[PDB]
Parts: C-alpha cells; structure tokens; sequence
C-alpha cells in the first residue's frame, strides 16, 4: 500500500568505466538512507560495469550469433550475481532482509520483454519479509537464445506486479537534462516530466509519481523517501 | 542421453568446522577432474557450512515460528548464493559455462517437496550450453513460510527432468558404510546397494540405528536409479577418483542399481 520501488542504478553502485568495480561505500550509505527513512521499500539494482563491459565486448545485446558468446554470457551472469550478493550484504548489514533474484535463472525474455510466468516465489518472498532483489542480467530469450534485461524493465515488471506508491530511480545525475551533462556543460536541468526517460511516464498514475534522484548526493535519497522535496526529476500524469 | 548428474556435497566443497569457509581447491581439483573426463555433466552442490551453521542455530528446518528467524533465513540465502558463485567460478575457469540457479529465488516447497512449476529457464539454459547449477537453499514454503531444500532434493528434480545416464554423489567418505566411520571403527563399507538390501536395512536387531541413517542413505541413492541408471558415491577428497569414475573406470565407491 505504501511500498516504494527503488532502483540503484549501475552508475552509482559500480564504476561504469572500471570492470568489476563495486562502490561499497556508496551502496552502504544508500542502504543506510533507506533504513533511516523507515519506509517499506523494494530494491532493484543495475549491472553497471558488472555486465556492460563484457556485453559490449561480445555483442550480447545482439543475441546468440556464435558459440564464442556462451562463455561470455556465463561470465556476465556470474558477475551480476556476485554484484547482487555485494548489494544484499550491505542491505543485511542495515537490518533489511533481502535476497538476490537473478532474472536469468528463473525468467525468460521475448521481443525485448521480460516474461514472468510464475509470480508465486517472488510474491511469497515479499510476504515473508525477505525483500526480493532483481537486477540487470542476461536472460534466456525465446527467439534470440539469450537477451539482456535491464534494471529499468525489472522496475516496470515489479511496478505492475506490486503496485507501489512511489517509484524512485537512483542515478549519478541530479536528474534529467536537456543533454548529457558529462558531454554538454550547457544542458540545463528538467524538474518535471509530463510530455532514456520514457519509462518514467509508463509507471505513473493519478497519485503515483516517479522520481530520478542523484545517489551520489548524501542524504538526498533519504530526504526523498521521507517526503521532502529535493533536487530531482519527477514524472506525473499517465 | 549421455549426461551425468553430479552432486558436490557440502562436506568437500566447504570446511564444515568453520562457518562460511570455502574449500576452493578441492573444488578447483574437482572442476579440473570434471573437465578432463570430457563427459557431459550437470553439477549440483550442497550448502555445507554455508547454510547448516545458521539453520541449526535458528531452527530454520522447523519453519517460520518467530520473526527473529527472518534475518537469519536471509543470511543463509545470501551465504548459499555466495557459495554458488565460488563453485561457478571454478567451473568457468575450467572452460565449463555454468550459472547459479538458487531454488529459494526460483521455486517453492510444499510438505518437504521442491515444487518446480516452470522448467523453461533451466531447460533453456542447458540448451544454450550454460549448465544450470542448483544447490541447497532456504526456499519459501506454502505452509511453513520457509523450508530447507537439500542437494539430494535438487538431484531428484533434475533427474526426472533430464533423465541422466549416470548419477554421482561426491562426499568425504570412500562410500556408504554400515555406521558412521568417523565415530565407529567397526563400520563396514557397503560396496553394492540394492532394494533387497534396502528392505533388509530396516532391520535393527540391536536398535543401534533408530533414525534409519543407513536406510535413508540407501534410499537416497536408489531413487537416482532405475532399470538402466546407476548411482555412485565417491570420495572427492581422493585425487583423480572422480575423474576415473567419470571415465568409466572402477574405483573405490558405493554403487546403487536396480531401482525402487
Ligand atoms: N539528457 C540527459 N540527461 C541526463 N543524463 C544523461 C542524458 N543523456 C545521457 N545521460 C547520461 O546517462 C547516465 C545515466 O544512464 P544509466 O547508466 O542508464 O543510469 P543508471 O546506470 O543509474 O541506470 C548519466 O550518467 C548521464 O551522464
Ligand atoms: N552409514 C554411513 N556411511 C557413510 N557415512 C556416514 C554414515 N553414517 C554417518 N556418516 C557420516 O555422515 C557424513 C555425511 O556428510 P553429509 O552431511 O552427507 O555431507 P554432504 O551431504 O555434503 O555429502 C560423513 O562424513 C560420515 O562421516
Ligand atoms: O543497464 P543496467 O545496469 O540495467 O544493466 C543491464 C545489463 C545487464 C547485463 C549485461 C549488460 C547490461
Ligand atoms: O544438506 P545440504 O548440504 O544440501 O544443505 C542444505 C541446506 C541449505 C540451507 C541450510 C541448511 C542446509
């Protein structure tokens, strides 16, 4: 009823330019801000450099085109599961029981969409109080052999499944800009979105809002979870 | 249909006198022996000290009785998934693509049985060449809240799913004995296990095995057999013994055949 769906993007929980680099101190602070908020939440996290570096090297986004990708796909699946354990370790240390739910081990994909045919296990985990944590992963594809599911679409699947009150995207940017802030230093911040970004409007209702907040700014996620207005990008409408 | 189902028990893959302790190098050698055999295999591993230590302190096997067990159950699931990553890393280093498939995140249990309603991800992973690795875990239970699934139960599921040609159990014993060899020096190795022999195991004239430990271990092996398939119990701490057994050679082991 009052659950907040939060995605910890790979840009903050990992160093995207350095393969297999976990930002332990950042995730620890974000997990503390989640605990200090006292809110009921469900956490998703991205893959970051635990998936994108090897995927681009072997063109995993193109599907199964040669046998050389099979060890690379297994390597990425191990990296994302090891990253999820690191995230769960920080969650357990903050008194937040949780467990990694790898999409590649229990779901499939078809036409770029994650298919959840059996919702019972994840729903029983949420009932038990052990927060199920999905994440970006390589998933068996029904036509391409394998495909890549993003942390963003896991949010979409979970938003439709559990109907959260509020959706929060944690990234390494203050919000949505008119251009890449790391490339265009002139780009200016976009506070509200109603008319890369299109998924925020697909999970909004007449009461539910979607936020994009900077996870590298200390206490900004905590203040957002506490209901205070912060520097961010918010989506409304439908 | 030449696949071999292998159970890497927690007694060899983990140090069980020490919580959360990995035997990286028994496992490294075991992964090397699996690769050198050239056989089509599918690996299940146990939890060992990565699950038993906390489950025995918080009575996880009895189900959800108090709220204080929830953080303990979540810790076990994290530990078993961390253990599976280390096992998979050894398989990946030997050129064997594999992926961890945690039963607690994929399936549910009901009256001591692991319920697998959707077999598509595991079957699709095996078809891709990425071996799906299940393991002992804490699993949501339809009536007990949560329950413990063992490696043997994961073997039973994959056995009927893929119909393997041979089943192998890996432990720190040379094979099945008439009693605990670590405590009883008069224990006698049982080289062959049949269903004539299993029915005789129910007899306990001196009432020295009231829990049916030998009968239960025999049943766990015979359930992996039928009119064709044979189940083997081999010592993973003996170098090259698993490699020779996978090659078809004769090694010191316990053999199960015939079926139920
Ligand atoms: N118009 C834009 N506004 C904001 N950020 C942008 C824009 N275009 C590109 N970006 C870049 O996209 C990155 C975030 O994307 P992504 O990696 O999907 O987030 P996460 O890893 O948190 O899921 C930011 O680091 C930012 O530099
Ligand atoms: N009849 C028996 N035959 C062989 N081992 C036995 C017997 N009874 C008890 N044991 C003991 O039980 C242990 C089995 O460990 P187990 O819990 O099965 O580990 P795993 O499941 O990881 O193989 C052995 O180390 C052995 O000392
Ligand atoms: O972009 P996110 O962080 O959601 O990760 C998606 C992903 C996962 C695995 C390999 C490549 C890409
Ligand atoms: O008996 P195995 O070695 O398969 O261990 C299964 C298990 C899993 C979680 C907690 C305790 C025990």
């Amino acid at each position: 009823s009052h659950m907040i769906l939060i995605k910890l993007g790979g840009s903050v929980i990992t160093d995207k330019s350095e393969y297999h680099k976990f930002n332990k101190e950042t995730v620890s602070r974000l997990a503390d801000e989640i605990r200090r908020s006292g809110q009921d939440v469900m956490v998703v996290h991205g893959a970051g450099s635990f998936g994108h570096v090897i995927a681009k090297k072997y063109a995993i986004q193109d599907g199964h085109v040669d046998d050389g990708q099979i060890p690379a796909a297994a390597r990425i699946m191990c990296d994302t599961r090891e990253l999820s354990s690191m995230v769960v370790e920080e969650l357990l240390a903050q008194g937040i029981p949780a467990v990694s739910v790898a999409p590649g081990s229990c779901f499939v994909m078809e036409d770029g969409k994650l298919i959840v045919d059996n919702e019972e296990p994840i729903r029983r985990l949420a009932d038990l109080g052990i927060m199920p944590v999905m994440f970006g992963d390589v998933v068996p594809d029904r036509k391409k052999g394998f495909a890549i599911v993003s942390g963003d679409q896991c949010m979409e699947v979970l938003c439709r499944m559990f109907d959260p009150e509020k959706v929060v995207f944690v990234s390494d940017i203050d919000g949505l800009y008119t251009a890449d802030p790391k490339t265009d230093k002139k780009a200016r911040l976009i506070g509200e979105v109603t008319r890369k970004m299109e998924a925020m409007l697909r999970m909004t209702d007449r009461n539910r809002r979607c936020y994009l907040v900077n996870g590298n700014a200390p206490n900004r996620l905590y203040s957002l979870l506490k209901g205070e207005t912060v520097t961010c990008t918010v989506a409304k409408g439908g």
